[PDB]
């Protein structure tokens, strides 16, 4: 059996759980093609990468295997939103839902072409000229000879606010149901799991957590969310220790006794009566998010554009968001803002130390008058504040070469000492940690993508056993963390156990289904992998 | 060779062969592998320069074109009017000024805009001057720290484990010269290579009965002959020594 057991690899999955013999098991199951299909795929591939760097870096090891799964249920919700969209009064709406499925299928290629015009029109915008004279002065455009320049301005304008403005009706369609989706699991699990609204009670701070106080009694709660059923499994876990009656008002349940009768008993007109607290909740989430909001900025200075300015010229920071490796090095700058911001400002008290010395001691020298009457920038205090700073810092030899020689017998040590401190201090010193503080920050940012490569290429990332016990066989490690644990058959297999029937589940399918409700993972291997287990016996 | 064949063409052409020291010495060619290591980020680095001072023109050009006249006397410059021109000014002078742009303009001693020309001209001394030009001095401190570490990683595994059963040292010195004598003796590195020029200027009946079968999984290029795991002490250890 060659033929069948090489056609058939790229379906038979392994996985390796423990319990119920307090042993480690493996069970065999079908990953099946269209599922295969969708694993490998550039909008999946990354979201993989960039997963794990969020876990061996910045993540915890006991809540490792918790945020683990929860990653693997955001997948299957992006599998099922996109193998969806691919391909007068009722003959309208089949078109609009051929076409949005249209406009979020290439969201990128928009995104990129919107970054194109941009270097368009600010091309065009090197050419105007500024003249006190029709062709109070006017912004008369100047051309090269030729005439048509101007008007594919007028072309390319109205052009560019259009990509600009489908950008947001595709994000909307396609980005935002999962930021909603994100938000209703994790409310449905502080309810059925905690007392979040029950027996305790938001901290009075983390708004987030007091705006879905006004989502909790809205007829759909769960409308993105799988379990639309959360509502009557809190009322048999809570309806008893707190008021029954209460606890069903505040999760709405109107008719609480006669809502039993349901299971008892078997377009453009009235679209007026649908929901308005919900509706509002979901408003108030999409707002705060930070990639929508400069999404939504985009559009409104291209919105301006029409108000014919030079206001294009803003959209090239696009970049900083458009190019892949360019955004990384913003990362490093940003990545010590706190600690950077306060360290200017030791700069404007440094120098408002330095101004009260030189208010009262070198006040005949700042006399940057020229000739004739007789500046004096040093009278008032809020003007050598100001030319220690405008002129002070920027002047790269100290302030010492902006006022008159300390030849005089007065005061001739007394006024170098002054000058050099202030060179040494708020020139070298002060100027060389804002220069400091950006040289650390590449290598504060160069080691973290060492932890995460000599991490990965150690350990089993599951069981947590270092390769250095696996390599006792030729490719052990190599073997191992690709056939028994695989990172991918863990997530092959959740997508196993919900699209199949309740009453087909085997022995061990039944018993990771039911551990798999009550959220406990204890039946990941973490210690073991089958070979530790069985060395002894045989292979 | 075509640049030493135009220089009968006789000219200063064979000022440009001097270039061959980054080609000829040993060591000269190891700073510029620093600087050559990050050039695919270093290009597009100087490049968001070329972009914050085109920001920086659209500002002066509808606000502070009343500064830019470096008109001297007379007539009456004003390098700010076109838009091909303080763009080109705030680039040959801007960056190279080092003391950021108001260093080379009119006195805001001016009661318009005493305020918003400042605030223009110190961002643009901390942004375009110390930010944006430590990158690139910093971008090449990073290299040699990127560069020196690699020399360790290539010599703290040399010295560590066997190359070719994995093994590490911390086993064998378990003996005097332990790791010493076996990575000398049984894995030597030279030996699998005396090996391969023996089997080929042999003759294919005189093969023994272990040499014939490592000729053959070498014709069917297969390299599960190699150990791999184990030292042929770690086999009899139990045994004798
Ligand atoms: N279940 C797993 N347990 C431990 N390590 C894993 C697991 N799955 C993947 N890896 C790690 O990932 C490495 C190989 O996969 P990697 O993360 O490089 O992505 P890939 O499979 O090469 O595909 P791509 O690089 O396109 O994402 C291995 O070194 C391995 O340690
Ligand atoms: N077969 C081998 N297995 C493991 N390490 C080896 C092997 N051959 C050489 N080495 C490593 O090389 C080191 C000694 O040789 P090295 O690479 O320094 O070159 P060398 O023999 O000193 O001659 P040269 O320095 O002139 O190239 C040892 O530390 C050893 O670990
Ligand atoms: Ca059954
Ligand atoms: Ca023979």
């Amino acid at each position: 059996a060659e033929s069948i057991l090489e056609y058939f690899r790229p379906y038979l999955g392994r996985i390796e759980i423990m319990g119920a013999s307090r042993r480690i098991e493996r069970i065999y199951f079908e990953i099946s093609e269209t599922n295969r299909a969708q694993w490998e795929m550039p909008q999946v591939k990354e979201s993989k990468r960039q997963f794990i760097f969020d876990v061996v870096n910045e993540g915890g090891e006991a809540e490792k295997m918790e945020l683990f799964v929860s990653f693997c249920e955001d997948t299957i919700f992006e599998m099922q939103i996109a193998a969806q969209i691919s391909e007068f009064w009722g003959e309208l709406e089949v078109q609009r839902v051929k076409f949005l499925n249209y406009l979020s299928r290439n969201f990128y290629t928009l995104r990129f072409l919107a970054l194109f015009l941009a270097f368009a029109i600010n091309f065009i915008l090197l050419f105007y000229k500024v003249s006190d004279s029709p062709p109070n002065m006017v912004y008369y455009f100047l051309e090269e000879s030729t005439g048509y320049m101007e008007p594919a301005l007028w072309c390319l304008s109205l052009l560019h606010t259009l990509v600009a403005f489908l950008c947001i009706i595709g994000y909307n369609c396609l980005k935002v149901p999962l930021v909603i989706f994100k938000r209703e699991k994790e409310l449905a699990r502080k309810l059925e799991f905690d007392g979040l609204y029950i027996t305790e009670q938001p901290g009075d701070d983390d708004v987030k957590g007091q705006w879905d106080r006004l989502v909790l009694n809205t007829p759909s709660f769960p409308s993105n969310y799988w379990d639309k059923f959360v509502k009557r499994k809190v009322l048999d876990k809570h309806g008893d220790i707190f008021g029954r009656e209460r606890i069903a008002e505040l999760l709405g349940m109107d008719l609480a006794s006669l809502e039993i009768t349901a299971h008892n008993e078997r377009l453009l007109t009235w679209l007026m009566s649908i929901d308005v607290k919900y509706q509002i909740w979901k408003f108030g989430v999409i707002f705060t998010d930070n990639s929508f909001l400069y999404l939504g900025w985009y559009m409104v200075m291209s919105l301006l554009g029409h108000y014919n300015n030079f206001f294009f010229a803003a959209h090239l920071l696009d970049i900083a968001m458009g190019v892949k490796t360019l955004r990384t090095i913003l990362s490093s700058v940003t990545h010590n803002g706190k600690q950077l911001v306060m360290t200017v400002g030791l700069l404007a008290v440094v120098v408002y130390l330095y101004t009260v010395v030189a208010f009262n001691f070198f006040r005949k020298f700042y006399n940057k008058s020229e000739d004739e009457d007789e500046d004096m920038k040093c009278d008032d205090m809020m003007t050598c504040y100001l030319f220690h700073m405008y002129v002070g810092v920027r002047a790269g030899g100290g302030i010492g070469d902006e006022i008159e020689d300390p030849a005089g017998d007065e005061y001739e040590l007394y006024r170098v000492v002054f000058d050099i401190t202030f060179f040494f201090f708020v020139i070298v010193i002060l100027l060389a940690i804002i220069q400091g503080l950006i040289i650390d920050a590449f290598g504060e940012l160069r080691d973290q993508q060492e932890q995460v490569k000599e991490d990965m290429e150690t350990k089993c990332f599951i069981c947590g056993i270092g390769s250095d016990y696996f390599d006792t066989t030729p490719h052990g490690f190599e073997t191992h963390t690709l056939e028994e644990h695989n990172l991918a058959n863990y997530m092959f297999f959740l997508m196993y156990l919900i699209n199949k029937d309740e009453t087909e589940h085997t022995g061990q399918e039944s018993y990771v289904w039911k551990m798999y409700q009550e959220r406990c993972w204890d039946f990941f291997p973490a210690g073991d992998c089958f070979r530790k287990q069985y060395e002894d016996q045989l292979s």
